[PDB]
């Protein structure tokens, strides 16, 4: 695939739309418009999207300094106050239609990177954490794993340190 990263405020209206979609197929009927308070003006977005132009992949950043997913609706999982600082950023919406889960991780990363963040941080379904995993990043848990009404998920969090930006083929220069 290949990714885009959208992080100049307000979304293209066509964009949103797309997206919007998107996640309503993913986040929705798989496990339309599906959007939460966390969608935002700056709210950045990377997408992915196949031969055909189609999105086949999403992912959402937000800084902790802000309001975020795991701070305000999943603060149990935490085994500490949820994070607030320019050097952790929140991963939320994440999904990829493991070889595929890569590209979208990558693109994450090196956005965050870019922006300050030596860590990443979010509510995690255990199969993606495994997946992360296989991949190679240096992903650790945040607190105990639990089922959401059936799901197993954990807080999750992601060092960037040589080991996730060499497993993602990202410049070593990010730190």
């Amino acid at each position: 695939m290949q990714t885009f990263v959208h992080e100049a405020g307000r979304l293209p209206a066509h964009i949103a739309a797309e997206l919007g979609s998107y996640r309503y197929r993913v986040f929705v009927e798989q496990l339309k418009m599906e959007r939460d308070q966390y969608d935002r003006d700056d709210t950045v977005y990377v997408l992915g999207r196949d031969a055909n132009g189609e999105i086949c992949g999403c992912a959402r950043l937000l800084p902790t300094t802000r309001p975020y997913l795991l701070q305000e609706v999943f603060p149990h999982l935490l085994a500490d106050e949820a994070p607030r600082s320019a050097h952790v950023w929140e991963l939320s919406r994440f999904a990829a239609t493991a070889w595929s889960v890569r590209p979208m991780l990558a693109a994450a990363v090196e956005c965050a990177a870019r922006r300050g963040a030596r860590q990443l941080i979010g509510v995690t379904f255990c199969s993606m954490e495994r997946m992360f995993r296989r991949i190679g990043v240096h992903a650790h848990r945040a607190g105990a794993p639990v089922s959401i009404d059936g799901r197993m998920v954990v807080a999750c969090w992601i060092d960037i340190d040589a080991q996730t930006l060499a497993a993602l083929d990202l410049d070593p220069a990010l730190c």
